[PDB]
């Protein structure tokens, strides 16, 4: 077998976890995997063949990939319905979801922990630019959360996710390194008002009419100058002057270690 | 494989337990499925050898496959490929719950802490089901099997409406969800405690369809304490959010089995 | 298995090292490949049907190249996406770029320069031993790895063309010499592009006029010797790269060193 | 398998030893193939990847896996799936019989006894080939191979007529036998003596085809001895029921062979 | 052709007449399809291009021939090779009888003997059907039209369920019959007299459904004289046995059409 | 036969009159077609099967669609290389190309300028009353034929789009009047290109930002009037296209001359 | 029938005309075509499914095109072998072999009746050009003869005819209109010479040396200055510097009518 194949017999449902659009995703128990363990399952409802081929190459890609900060994928099963996923149970569940409920809506999360969120999906983010690999939904609806606050990218994949999207790719649908450079700034807004919705007081239209006139979204109460700075650093109207990944990441950690 | 498969040289058939509209499940031994040589197991023959029902068998299996707990009734694999289609289960030696309600009742009977741990053990393979978001759809004693010590599962997954059992909702708006199943499961403790009377057994299916969608509830059994029929009545609220979780409802008779009334 | 498979589970990307018209080029780690280690995995935009099959037969050919100075292949994986064609890692990059940067824009001296030009040669010897014409021997399609170990890395280029293919189409041995003494010459002025003051068709007549490329700064006479070998008009009066290798393998051993 | 498959990661090209009209033939290595590691061998790479050209080249292998004989190109294996279409052999070092010929002549040269040797190493294929009712149709030098220790053998097996090496009935009624190949052979004994010569070269095809058609025999090699040339002559009887036999043919030169006049 | 082809060459589109699920409908010039050459018509252009749509677009073309009368909309005919898939009819002007309603009410409104000859038509159009054994299962006023000369004709066969118009056998049990068309006509009768007032409107789905279920009849309209709503009420039987006949039904009808009170 | 064919033996071609992406339009003389005559013919490049099968769909919704307006479409042939779709002949070519030779670089007068606008609103309001969306109108898609005859022939285009269209991909009959607006504006100017200062991109933030185009020089008030209609920012708030062509038409026939 | 189609009963052939690579070329008889008639059948050897779709495609352009100096087409029968397509019979054969027997090796066609010759090539090809057609392969080989002089094109269609080819498509492969210009200046050189190959006394090699080296064939004796002026308006360096043919033709019609 040429990616990992996972047999059904060997994977025992536990509860679901979630739904996406896709379908489910199960907690499972799986035996014979590394020398039981508890994975996460997803487990795809359309069952057609155009989307059994882009589940077998999403299987194709995630293979490859490997990341502290990517959700580690495990195999594939696609011979039987449903087609099935593996992954690592991350039990936190998503990072939108996490924000919200540890947020002033132990206490909120302080400072240097929201530094550490950003910082992890920043690194994530640091990959994938550096593997040429444009994500086109950074959001933290698309992060997973792990026991000890451990952050990953969850998740990869006509909607659009236009709060998080620059102008440049409202307007004429450029997707670029610099364009998830810019959702990540508004992950980083995300981050540090305990997810909020950006420009949640407006419609979808009203939105873009912000981002098309250049308006930017205000620095959170809990938000920090230096990081407001990181945020604007995103958010430069032409995509060549907005700062690299890398760099965002360098600061945050600079960041978290030594908080201010 | 993906999925068990059982080989037919592993089986000999021993007698028909029953029938179904499927086909036949027989009693057979199964030569090397565990790690003794020889076990009893229960085999589900499927008498359509059509290519569309080849396909729903292999479904069903593949679904059946990542199922697993203690009130499920266990599956041990398949063969589709010869006929009759053959999926193997653990044998239940009491067979249906319906049928075994019947026979140990007044017509020595079933005490109540006997009775109790019947329905908590159903309602625990039905809180594994809620917990998956799996909808039954055809919840009743006649679709539970009944085991040596007296354990229970659930044995069927339905596969023409169960109506009598169906909440308003579900016959009026059509709707099946998880809080359907727990109306059904309230049906299925008036069953238990009524040892397998058919619920509203004087009515045909023109009324009994007329009585529910008014809102005419079940009548309390003799064997029913109040505290139980309660359980019952939780599970019969005319709004769906209203009804009781299916774990708090066998948290409750988890409860009453310990200290029965 | 006939052709060494690359299970793409084996396979973890880590970044990526630069692009080509196929598509992407990765530095990958690779899980059990040779009794974990790094390798250059190719991944092929395409994903169509002419170009799957062609990347198949590619892999089927270079199977069985095998030489010290012609990249090493490792294996293949055309059963999913995208299409896999996976080599050793020559850490230095492509043989142009490693020359503008050793060069005076420290320099390389005469024995690396003699060196490196020994070991492009050789790569060409096992090619027209084998009576493969290459058509495209530039140093941008040459690879660098650690202790200037340099390797063929890939397989119209008017400037590195003799007239002949330029003018009649003809492909032979013989214009890869030529070819080869235009990559010496690349060597020689530490990557510049040949005939870089004139554009892309006043240097077609300037090669079909009969003019050679002046002798660079830092190349002794014999070496210019040798690149004017390559470059006689008539192919078969153009010198062996056979005895092209030898000589220069000899002068990287024991040079004029001025 | 049932034909010997050469896995191509086996193989590593070192040169081209030649080039036919099928693509080329290559000098490589081939990794564990008997049982040390790495050995020299041929590998004949098909030009034409045609579903025809394809099927042929699996027909030649399977003929092929079967002969065996000290004379005649070991066959290793074969590799159809994929492109080029590989055949491997033997790798004999020294090439081709006639070019060998030409290079070791007046043009030290070949002694008599070399020369005989020679002679008999392909008339021991040939009765091989006899024996098997196997019709060559094309047997000359050029289609014979040279290995260290003078040791020589068939080659090819031809796979457009060899006009000059044809006697008459081969020509004129068409028919090709074992006895057109012991005419064949005689012509490839002149071979051997003219150390490479083309037979009636000074001649065309127009007029070569006329010269044998009417009966017009070779001339006498200078370093051909007359017992020799009687054996030439047994070969180039008009009639085939006339001629000699390769199996006396071969033994007639394998008694010359040790005792040289 | 068995069914006529109208060819797209013959069509010219003039506007939009109205939407649909379906696709569009327009009104259209066509070129000799009965014995002058140009004249008005309908043409229901088809959204998807499915090849299971195009087969359901078949089908229901290869009905519709085969029906006529004076109140059912005249089919012309079909084109479905090519997009959109094409189906004409007649040019109905006024459009949907509830639109129209609607219009020619309170919010010159339509007079009594009006109302009664709208009802009278619809009527004369189910007894067709009923006659037939053809079951419409959504009749409805959008689903009529209403041509020159205050000529109504049936208009739509439905091709989801149309909660409000349907008996409660049609809810609970799901039994579609004639005697639920009368019930659906009766509500049809009611939504004539109320001026195109949706039934229930105060109400949602979910309790109208109740409403129905529990044996609740429609109030009687201002402008419906209690004859009238006599008609509505025979229609309203709980068990469709008692109902009226569309035949008698319409008889009454067109007696009162001619002696309005 | 469902859609008119014409057979390619009854077509002799006479010259190429310009260029599309699609291919080719011909100027040639096509036999008996109605009860000899001059017609236009779209030979397409592409010979694929996509691209085929959308030619025959074109010509299926092109066969019903008849107006004064629209350019006649005569049939089609499928059955062979190039595919051919077969028209009008509009002698004058596009009406941008002619707006610019019959203005000021002798002048069309105001009477002729404001037939040229009513006839592609003609166009427009027989593609609204069948609820079909253009997307694309602008001058260099209309045709000029003998006697000033205006006729839409073709079926992002930022600079005649509306800001709905532009930020939130919304196409309707409300941005095609937008689009009409813009049009208005190209017949007043003589075929100007709209925001011609401004670059693809300042244009975009021009609409976007509010601005609207100059009163062009020619331009009587009435008719800009009529263009600030098409050009409110509030689709709904915006004229409709059977009042502009009303307007426009009744302006043709009895206009203010200054 | 869509493209003509002519039936083969209605075909007696009546001798071989001329050989192609294609095939052959037979003078018949066609019966029931136009209101008897001599006709030129061209008969396809080849017979595979690649060169019957090269026919096919072949016939479906020339039923459009319609010229007086183009041969003119009538139909096609592709249902059978061989493959056939009928034009008008021209009598006197290929331009080429004509001019050959029709010079000093009535005596010689004199100036005036080259000119006419020229002209009627020329205007061919400005019909050609017009079409936006670019025929890759102008020489007098493809050029055909009638009865009193009539000359019409008579081909349309790796192997190069590199003698008649500009530099820039030697070089580059670039066919264009005014690579056609270049090809008939070497027309009119043919004509002009009675036939001669151009460039006759080298190989070529070294006949691409002498175009790509800007090397002009010279002035034939027969030949004017001011047509030798019009070739070389033809085999200017630069193509857009080239003539049109139209310019050409119309100096050759004016030069035809009052020759100097
Ligand atoms: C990539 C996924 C299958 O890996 C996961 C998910 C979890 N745990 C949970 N997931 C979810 N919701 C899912 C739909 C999800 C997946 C990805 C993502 F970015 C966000 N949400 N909800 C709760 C949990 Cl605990 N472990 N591994
Ligand atoms: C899932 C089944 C095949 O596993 C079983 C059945 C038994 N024992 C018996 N089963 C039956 N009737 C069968 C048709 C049945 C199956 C499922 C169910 F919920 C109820 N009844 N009759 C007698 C016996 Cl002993 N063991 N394992
Ligand atoms: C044949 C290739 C896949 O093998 C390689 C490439 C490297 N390392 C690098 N490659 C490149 N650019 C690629 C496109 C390349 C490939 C071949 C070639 F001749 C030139 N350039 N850039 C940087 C590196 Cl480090 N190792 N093995
Ligand atoms: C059957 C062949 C592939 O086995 C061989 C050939 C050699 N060595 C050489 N072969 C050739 N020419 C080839 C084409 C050849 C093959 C058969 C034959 F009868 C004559 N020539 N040229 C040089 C060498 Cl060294 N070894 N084994
Ligand atoms: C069966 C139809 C195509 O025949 C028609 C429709 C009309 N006139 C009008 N139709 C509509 N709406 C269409 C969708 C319709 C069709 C059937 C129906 F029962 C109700 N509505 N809107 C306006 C008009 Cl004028 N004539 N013939
Ligand atoms: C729809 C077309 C085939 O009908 C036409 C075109 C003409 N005449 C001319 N067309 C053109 N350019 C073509 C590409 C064109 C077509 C449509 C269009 F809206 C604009 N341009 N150029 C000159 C002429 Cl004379 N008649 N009928
Ligand atoms: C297009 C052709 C079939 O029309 C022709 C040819 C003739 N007459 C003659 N053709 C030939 N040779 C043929 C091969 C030929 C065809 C075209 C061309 F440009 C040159 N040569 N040889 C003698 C005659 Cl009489 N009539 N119609
Ligand atoms: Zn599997
Ligand atoms: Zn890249
Ligand atoms: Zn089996
Ligand atoms: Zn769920
Ligand atoms: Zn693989
Ligand atoms: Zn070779
Ligand atoms: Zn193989
Ligand atoms: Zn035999
Ligand atoms: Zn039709
Ligand atoms: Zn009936
Ligand atoms: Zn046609
Ligand atoms: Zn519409
Ligand atoms: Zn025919
Ligand atoms: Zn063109």
């Amino acid at each position: 077998a040429c990616v990992h194949h996972i047999k059904r017999r060997d994977i025992v449902l536990k509860w679901e976890l979630g739904e996406g659009a896709f379908g489910k995703v199960f907690l499972a128990e799986c035996h014979n995997l590394l020398p039981k363990m508890l994975v996460a399952v997803k487990a795809l409802k359309e069952a057609s063949e155009s989307a059994r081929q882009d589940f077998q190459r999403e299987a194709e890609l995630l293979t490859m990939l490997q990341h502290q900060h990517i959700v580690r994928f495990f195999g594939v099963c696609t011979e039987g319905r449903p087609l099935l996923m593996v992954f690592e149970y991350m039990r936190h569940g998503d990072l939108n979801r996490f924000l919200r409920s540890h947020g002033p809506d132990p206490g909120p999360l302080g400072l240097g922990q929201l530094l550490a969120v950003a910082s992890q999906v920043a690194a994530g983010m640091v990959y994938l630019a550096g593997l040429h690999f444009v994500h086109r939904d950074l959001a933290t609806r698309n992060c997973l959360v792990g026991q000890g606050l451990v952050v990953k990218i969850g998740d990869f994949g006509t909607m659009l996710p236009i709060r998080w999207m620059p102008p440049e790719s409202i307007l004429y649908r450029k997707f670029t390194t610099e364009s998830d450079v810019w959702s990540f700034g508004v992950v980083l807004w995300e981050i540090f008002t305990y997810g909020k919705q950006p420009w949640y007081q407006l419609s979808n239209t009203e939105a873009i009419d912000c981002i098309t006139q250049g308006r930017e979204l205000e620095r959170p109460r809990a938000c920090p100058p230096e990081v407001y700075a990181i945020m604007r650093g995103c958010w430069q109207r032409e995509p060549q002057q907005r700062h690299s990944i890398k760099d965002v990441h360098a600061r945050l950690q600079a960041l978290a270690q030594a908080p201010p």
